[PDB]
């Protein structure tokens, strides 16, 4: 599914990401924009052989099992394919574990380089929610 901006903002707020560990909803929307272009089906292979999955590009090196990332962890206790669903529940629940692990949203390279320190409220401007 390719979400609209406000449709994804509403879904993320319903799943408890608004101000989760102090990150406003616009941070999560901005991160999803630059990680996946709001596409739940997005996949991208990393140089080290891991893959990033779904709307928030969650990495098989640590967080999910994709059957082909040797010596990796599955800290969200999910198959990586769960992260590609039209239903963002699995991605949000796993993202809450990632952002809680000590590095905050710096785990998301696109958030650090494109969202951090910008006017992220712009991402939810005009949205009903
Ligand atoms: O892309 V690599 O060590 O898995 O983060
Ligand atoms: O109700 V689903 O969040 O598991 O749309
Ligand atoms: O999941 V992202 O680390 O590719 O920036
Ligand atoms: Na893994």
């Amino acid at each position: 599914k390719v979400f609209g901006r406000c449709e994804l903002a509403a879904a993320m707020k319903r799943h408890g990401l608004d101000n989760y560990r102090g990150y406003s909803l616009g941070n999560w929307v901005c991160a999803a924009k630059f990680e996946s272009n709001f596409n739940t089906q997005a996949t991208n292979r990393n140089t080290d052989g891991s893959t990033d999955y779904g709307i928030l590009q969650i990495n098989s090196r640590w967080w999910c099992n994709d059957g082909r990332t040797p010596g990796s962890r599955n800290l969200c206790n999910i198959p990586c394919s769960a992260l590609l669903s039209s239903d963002i529940t699995a991605s949000v629940n796993c993202a809450k574990k990632i952002v809680s692990d000590g590095n905050g949203m710096n785990a998301w390279v696109a958030w650090r380089n494109r969202c951090k320190g910008t006017d992220v409220q712009a991402w939810i401007r005009g949205c009903r929610l």
